[PDB]
């Protein structure tokens, strides 16, 4: 047993692991929908900008969790990072739609954790979930969703005029 | 024989030669191309002021080719600039293709010259060619066909609205 | 075929991209071995924060990849990110060995892509890869040399004063 | 018919047409005896650079006559640029005097071209030739004769000393 | 071995230690000839700072050429310096042909060692020798070359005004 | 004789040129030094950066017996340039030794070389000597001992431990 580990249940210990892996994953399809708004044949410059952001942001996020299991005693055990549903992204909208659907994904996945910790009473860590994580996610999910609505308003993915403009008014 | 000449075979002057005379060509394909669109029935300023600012940096192109012909000991020959292909360029996107057309032209015949400079064993040369203009080719060729790509999707150039907010927000 | 695409064969391609999975597999390598350092009953922060910084520029050797491909008119295929070989790297020493031994493979894959780029004469893509990788790769190669000289020659893994002292005085 | 025409005649049209290509040709001349000075066998730096702005300058000329067309409504016709009479200069004097000679061509051509504008009633593009262009050329023909003299009186072509102290002293 | 030696021919190891010396010893004729325009009967001051600059410029060439064979896990083998070729120089003339003549050999031996480097494969020894090397050559011997002229065609030697207002205006 | 030439004698003319062969041979030996401990397999940077400081010094000191001999009326007469007796200086201490070694040797020529300049009753020489050189002589070689004394007293050669934390908080 690690000298620094109190009150970490090894279920904890497992959920967290489990969730470095997602916000890893995350950040690799965050990464893959960025170079797909770069390509020749694509070319919206801060719609890659804007996934390229949230892909450093996830990789931040599954390095504070790396450092919360190394603070509690834990041990960090990494699996493979697995490629990202789809290569091809299709239009801005339907990109943004796919992240909606991640952000959810990654929430509920906190919230089960959550869950976890309170099942085993553990506050700390709670804690750290509610601090770092849930407004974070409740903040991504609302941009994304008016993203998504805003681009559905203005015409898109059907209007590449609407693309262009909601890529230079609000990712600009 | 010139006092500094060494390793510099009379083929690859030839093809600099050559090459001083593509960039000098294209630096007046784009002159033309600006002031097309500052005619009072085109009326685009910052198209006008992008094929302007792509004219001045072909004709760099030319003296930087023109100032290493002198460095080797190459002598220039200068031969008579053709008139470009169109008085009458139709609309921004089609003057966006057909720069993307010159300068994937541009850019084979670099190509060939780096062919050429390998096959004499001048490494200078081809340092010359990959250090000053073949990426510069390459960025330039994306760059076109990003343009290209979002003046289609956007509607051009049947849209003329296109056209107005793309010079507006994309080279203004 | 992309709008950009001009000299760019298949095989470099394939071998950009597999070289984009090397890169990230190598960034997740450093991840592991940066959090193995932060361990309460390792800790020795420096070589945390040294092989840390080792994750984010081969993240970004990759990202320079995927650029590059997006520039050529090639299409990124991302594939899984492998764990590493290790959960536990064992001491400083065998950390930065295991450094070595990576980016001397790295190294030779990036070699293997120049040989490459030269048979299908290439020289846009050879030239990037001298002038972003391959010192680069030299470079680091080096310094991992000389960590692996020192840390053998103070005592290291033995002295765990030799690794304490190193995190300071070189790694500090 | 332009929607903004007035008062402007199609010979008036067709002479500037002319005198954009005159300017043009005499950019190229002087781009030419630059880069003659810049010959390791000729060695003249300052001469090199004072033919390379008077060749700046030319282009600024030509690009002044194709706003003007544009602004009166008339269309820019462009024609093949044609390579200068020589490759070899012989020396700072000769380039001087035919940059003299040539000074004085451009001049009788604007001199006809004021008088067709007020053969026409043109008082704009009287004035416009007056304010930009007639003091311009009477400048530069004065400040060339200056040159001529002064390169004569020193010994040259005969006195390379001459040269270079005129060389350093004048143009440098 | 060393460990971090990696597609680093003993041929090239070689050949990098016999330029080494190449540059040590063009170091020491510049030495030479900086300090014959030291003398009381020279008198040529501005000639001694240029040639002693060069010599500086040549060690430091020798030092990077030292820096890459650790970098590549070769073994620095140090020679004799040969003396150089004269003790009088004879004239500013004179020792400004002599250096051209050294900077030609000096070049073409970084020629046939680029070449040894593409025989033996190893991209990171050309792109070396192109981006530190070649230019630099090709830069001096264009301007020693510019140097030789005009002190030619100001009469030098038999003019000693010549070397005294060319070391003044070119050289100061 | 030279026009400036006064109570110089050809005896103190030829030791000033053998002090300066033994300057220029000094700052080779600490160069061959320096790019020792540039080694992979040796790894000593503040060592390194010691002798190649040393060797700048050295390089300084023959320039300034080529100054004197020049401001004498003496004739500067170089030499070959030696190469050090040794390829591999086996550890910091060994090379510290050598360079004591060396700098009592070099000591020993002054001595020699201002009871020559006494004898010919050469005052100028004699304060030459002991103004430039003697007592720069007598600080190396107190500073050469002291690094000696401290590398023995810490236990190198055979700690490793010592000549890294030498090298960190002497050489550093
Ligand atoms: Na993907
Ligand atoms: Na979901
Ligand atoms: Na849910
Ligand atoms: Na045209
Ligand atoms: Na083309
Ligand atoms: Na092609
Ligand atoms: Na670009
Ligand atoms: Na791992
Ligand atoms: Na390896
Ligand atoms: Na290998
Ligand atoms: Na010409
Ligand atoms: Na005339
Ligand atoms: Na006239
Ligand atoms: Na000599
Ligand atoms: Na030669
Ligand atoms: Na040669
Ligand atoms: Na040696
Ligand atoms: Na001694
Ligand atoms: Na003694
Ligand atoms: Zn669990
Ligand atoms: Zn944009
Ligand atoms: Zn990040
Ligand atoms: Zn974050
Ligand atoms: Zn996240
Ligand atoms: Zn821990
Ligand atoms: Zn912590
Ligand atoms: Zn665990
Ligand atoms: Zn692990
Ligand atoms: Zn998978
Ligand atoms: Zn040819
Ligand atoms: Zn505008
Ligand atoms: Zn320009
Ligand atoms: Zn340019
Ligand atoms: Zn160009
Ligand atoms: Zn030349
Ligand atoms: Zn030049
Ligand atoms: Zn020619
Ligand atoms: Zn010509
Ligand atoms: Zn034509
Ligand atoms: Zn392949
Ligand atoms: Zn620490
Ligand atoms: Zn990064
Ligand atoms: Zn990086
Ligand atoms: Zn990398
Ligand atoms: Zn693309
Ligand atoms: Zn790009
Ligand atoms: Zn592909
Ligand atoms: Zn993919
Ligand atoms: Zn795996
Ligand atoms: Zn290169
Ligand atoms: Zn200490
Ligand atoms: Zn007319
Ligand atoms: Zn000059
Ligand atoms: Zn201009
Ligand atoms: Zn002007
Ligand atoms: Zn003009
Ligand atoms: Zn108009
Ligand atoms: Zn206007
Ligand atoms: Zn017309
Ligand atoms: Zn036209
Ligand atoms: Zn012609
Ligand atoms: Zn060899
Ligand atoms: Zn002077
Ligand atoms: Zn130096
Ligand atoms: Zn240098
Ligand atoms: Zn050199
Ligand atoms: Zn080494
Ligand atoms: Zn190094
Ligand atoms: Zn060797
Ligand atoms: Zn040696
Ligand atoms: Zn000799
Ligand atoms: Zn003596
Ligand atoms: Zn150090
Ligand atoms: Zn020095
Ligand atoms: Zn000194
Ligand atoms: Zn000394
Ligand atoms: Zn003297
Ligand atoms: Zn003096
Ligand atoms: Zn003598
Ligand atoms: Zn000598
Ligand atoms: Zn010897
Ligand atoms: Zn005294």
């Amino acid at each position: 047993t690690s000298q620094v580990r109190q009150n970490y249940h090894q279920d904890s210990e497992a959920a967290i692991n489990r969730q470095i892996n997602l916000e890893l994953y995350a950040s690799y399809v965050y990464l893959s929908m960025s170079y797909y708004f770069d390509r020749d044949d694509v070319a919206l410059k801060n719609f890659a900008k804007y996934f390229l952001h949230q892909s450093h942001e996830e990789r931040e996020h599954a390095e504070k969790l790396m450092k919360l299991q190394n603070q509690r005693g834990g041990r960090i055990f990494l699996q493979d990072i697995k490629k990202p549903d789809c290569d091809d992204w299709e239009s801005g909208l339907n990109a943004m739609e796919c992240a909606l659907h991640l952000e959810k994904n990654v929430n509920q996945s906190l919230l089960e954790l959550h869950k976890l910790a309170t099942d085993k009473n553990d506050p700390h860590l709670c804690d750290f979930i509610e601090t770092h994580y849930l407004n974070e996610q409740v903040k991504a999910i609302k941009e994304l969703g008016d993203h998504v609505t805003n681009l559905r308003k203005m015409g898109a993915p059907e209007s590449g005029l609407a693309e262009y403009l909601f890529d230079k008014h609000t990712l600009g």
